[PDB]
DNA sequence: AAAAAGACTTGGAAAAATTTTT
DNA sequence: AAAAATTTTTCCAAGTCTTTTT
């Protein structure tokens, strides 16, 4: 069964759902202490730790090979939540974490990851059908008619978080999410999952005003997760479609927008500059809406609304381009945004005045915040917000570029380099940066060789077809002429393999520091490809995975080679 | 309001499983 | 067969925007 949601009347405004059953959600394997011969010394001592403070431990030499776990930070906030897990006999002697000795307890889980690729295919085959019975038992939820799979039933086991960047709380335990922890939805008319046997959930809730299965409060931010459907479902597609086509309607009327915010940098209040400023650069350079975090308890990034003053570097002549604006920043997951930009005279100007009497730690747009640019947004067009010019720009980029890359009389292996110059593209606007994969970019020296081993066997065959056509010189006959048609479909069959090889390192070069997972499938409407893919006969599957062609099953069905954006 | 909460949106590096070279 | 290069799951957060509290 391919059930076509699609084809559907959209669900209403408001409820979201009329019925919901699932079996909850599948808990982490229960804490297994450590063997007999796996020490823990402190003080170069032999000490046995509780069960609660021997996991925390764990943990820790888990992480001893990673540069993070010498942080001060990191180090400071382990201790203090290990602490909390030992008995008052083991806080008495664990006075600090410098004593303590994890060496044993590291090279025993490296001892066991070793034991665990030596396994049999008797023991493989069976962990493999345990996971697979899980998933038809727990991995699906039946919402309104249909069964639909549930993207992150298994909840993720304790650990010590790190996060991304330089995050104040690195260090800290994430604790075991026990069933009193968790708040279950379902319908009033569904068969209610049962907690584990002498456990009780914290909460049963019947809200249709909502699309979660399950949620939770994580100890760290203090904030809830959730459990909800998978991407291929009808809650999470039509909704993303509904994004796409926000995002269309943006585009019938960019210019209008523009001209205004043009002409909002000419007002007599400075309230209404700062908000055109603001939106010139969430415009231009794609930036996003950088909402006002607490200090101390995330990492210090910043976006649009929340930059400061010693974000940005004035340049009235740099590079022989007037009016520069420097722009450098850590923005969302701590990537670096660094760009040299010419503006407009008006905005350099009125970005002058935004940073007159104020100091480095000061914002730069004062009076601004994302709720007053969003209220703006909403009066110029219906259901518009600052993300959706990051989902504009992307996608029409992505349209055009494929419309000016893309070479007619070209192979396949070519037309995907020219999709992927295309990605690329949108990638570099949307800052989605990579550190060059971890040594592993000498993988360009095997490319280099194997095409120069196939530049051989090109250069043998063209000494081939030579020495045919000069045999069919010498005794000109029918029998001669046809082994120089096969001479040449042999070097034919060569050039273009070797053209192939070529094309493929010319696209993991490009590629080198950049990330193309996030466009591809967040911001890049799924219709402008399959209208391409299907323009060009390149197979589906050449540009997306089993996974992203469930994801965007909509679109494969419903788009033809003529869609535009 | 305007903080505080709640509810959605927005992978990539490292492992491991395979596959290819040797 | 055994080392090496790939293709595929496994690990682990952070923003945006909407809705309630104070
Ligand atoms: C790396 C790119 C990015 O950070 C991003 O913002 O551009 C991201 C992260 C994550 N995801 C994405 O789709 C995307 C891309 O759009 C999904 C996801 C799941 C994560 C989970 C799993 N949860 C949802 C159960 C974690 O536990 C920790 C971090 C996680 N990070 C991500």
């Amino acid at each position: 069964q391919k059930w076509k949601w699609w084809e559907e009347e959209r669900y209403p405004e408001g409820i979201k759902w009329k019925f919901l059953e699932h079996k909850g959600p599948v808990f982490a394997p229960p804490y297994e202490p450590l063997p007999e011969n796996v020490k823990f010394y402190y003080d170069g001592k032999v000490m046995k730790l509780s069960p609660k403070a021997e996991e925390v431990a764990t943990f820790f030499a888990k992480m001893l090979d990673h540069e993070y776990t010498t942080k001060e930070i990191f180090r400071k906030n382990f201790f203090k939540d290990w602490r909390k897990e030992m008995t008052n006999e083991e806080k008495n002697i664990i006075t600090n974490l410098s004593k303590c000795d994890f060496t044993q307890m590291s090279q025993y889980f490296k001892a066991q990851t070793e034991a665990r690729k030596q396994m049999s295919k008797e023991e493989k085959l069976k962990i493999k059908e345990e996971n697979e019975k899980l998933l038809k038992e727990y991995g699906f939820c039946i919402m309104d008619n249909h069964k639909e799979r549930i993207a992150n039933f298994k909840i993720e086991p304790p650990g010590l978080f790190r996060g991304r960047g330089n995050h104040p709380k690195m260090g800290m335990l994430k604790r075991r999410i026990m069933p009193e922890d968790i708040i279950i939805n379902c319908s009033k008319d569904a068969k209610v999952p049962s907690p584990p046997p002498g456990h009780k959930w914290k909460e049963v809730r019947h809200d249709n005003k909502v699309t979660w299965l399950v949620s939770w409060t994580e100890n760290i931010q203090g904030s809830i997760k959730y459990i909800m459907l998978n991407p291929s479902s009808r809650i999470k597609g039509e909704k993303d479609w509904q994004k796409y086509e926000t995002a269309r309607r943006l585009k019938k009327c960019v210019d209008k927008i523009r001209n205004q915010y043009r002409e909002d940098w000419k007002s007599k209040e400075m309230k209404v500059r700062q908000r055109a400023v603001a939106l010139y650069f969430i415009d231009k350079l794609a930036l996003r809406a950088g909402n006002e975090k607490e200090e101390g308890e995330t990492a210090d990034t910043v976006g649009c609304c929340s930059l400061r003053v010693e974000h940005i570097n004035l340049h009235p002549e740099l590079d022989g381009q007037e009016y520069v604006v420097e722009f450098d920043f850590l923005g969302k997951d701590s990537i670096r945004y660094y760009n040299k930009v010419p503006v407009e005279k008006r905005v350099f100007k009125n970005l002058q005045l935004f940073m007159e009497n104020k100091q480095p730690e000061d914002d730069l747009f004062d009076r601004l915040n994302t709720g007053i640019l969003n209220k703006h947004l909403q009066d110029l067009m219906e259901g518009l917000t600052a993300k959706v010019f990051r989902t504009y720009n992307a996608s029409i980029t992505l349209q055009q570029q494929l419309k000016e890359l893309t070479a007619p009389d070209e192979n396949i292996p070519a037309k995907i380099l020219s999709y992927n110059r295309a990605n690329r593209a949108v990638a570099i606007l949307c800052n989605h940066q990579r550190a060059p994969p971890k040594t592993f970019e000498k993988s360009m020296m095997n490319l280099q060789t194997k095409i120069d081993a196939k530049k051989e066997q090109l250069a043998d065959a063209r000494r081939d077809l030579k020495s045919a056509k000069a045999d069919a010189k010498v005794m000109k006959d029918a029998k001669t002429k046809k082994v120089v048609e096969s001479k040449k479909k042999a070097v034919q069959r060569l050039e273009e393999q070797l053209m192939k090889l070529e094309v493929q390192a010319t696209d993991r070069e490009e590629n080198k520091q950049i990330a193309l997972g996030t466009s591809k499938l967040s911001y890049l409407d799924p219709r402008i490809t399959v209208a391409w893919c299907k323009k060009w006969g390149v197979p589906i599957e050449k540009i997306y995975n089993k996974t992203q062609r469930e994801k965007f099953a909509w679109a494969i069905d419903m788009a033809d080679e003529d869609y535009e954006f």
